[PDB]
């Protein structure tokens, strides 16, 4: 069905992961809220779907992000204790709860690490390419 386009997002989490190793991880938490909810930020299909979870709970669209966020740090340190199914498994919530695609989840891994180093204001060893 779509196991296996599954377990190509998953190898994100597992590479964000050992990217992130080392810190608190409540912060995770904190730096993965902003990270999804940009997706919602940048496009209002993602934003409509914040307002049916919050709406379903009687809350507001700002506000189940903190649960969303759990949800992905959660398949993270799974995938980084080598748990690729049960990261897979949580990342099936996570992608469903927003209706996304795993290659939008994808997407959304590149903005977690670009908001990480915001946090200093640094910049990543991009020296591999140009």
């Amino acid at each position: 069905g779509d196991e296996r386009k599954l377990e190509e997002v998953t190898e994100e989490m597992r590479k964000m992961a050992e990217n992130m190793d080392g810190q608190d991880p409540e912060k995770v938490k904190e730096i993965v809220r902003r990270a999804l909810q940009q997706m919602a930020n940048d496009n209002p299909e993602v934003s409509e779907q914040l307002r049916e979870l919050a709406k379903r709970k009687g809350t507001s669209p700002s506000e189940v992000i903190k649960d969303l966020a759990e949800q992905v740090w959660r398949a993270m340190e799974r995938a980084r204790e080598g748990d690729k199914d049960t990261a897979r498994e949580l990342i099936r919530k996570f992608a469903d709860d927003l209706g996304i695609s795993p290659e939008q989840v994808k997407k959304f891994i590149k903005i977690m690490r670009e908001v990480q180093r915001k946090e200093d204001g640094s910049l990543e060893h991009h020296h591999h390419h140009h």
